[PDB]
């Protein structure tokens, strides 16, 4: 989860390739957790479809 | 990505379990024409079935 102090994107260790955050292109477990780091982002998901 | 002058499908490149091409299955990282060696082929995408 990388951003140029906005326009949070999602890319590897390879290349700078920014790509939206992509719900099929994260991992969930746990939720809202304790966990540090939450950034208070949202995805869309590609099948929100609405 | 491969066929047999027929249906385009996707194996691993280790062994022959084609898989019909899907959106499930592939990537996409630009515009079409920075790439090269393009089938062209319409990726079978299940959006159809949505």
């Amino acid at each position: 989860f990388v951003s140029n102090g906005t326009h949070w994107f999602v890319t590897q260790r390879n290349f700078y390739e920014p790509q939206i955050i992509t719900t099929d292109n994260t991992f969930v477990s746990g939720n809202c957790d304790v966990v540090i780091g939450i950034v208070n982002n949202t995805v869309y998901d590609p099948l929100q479809q609405e």
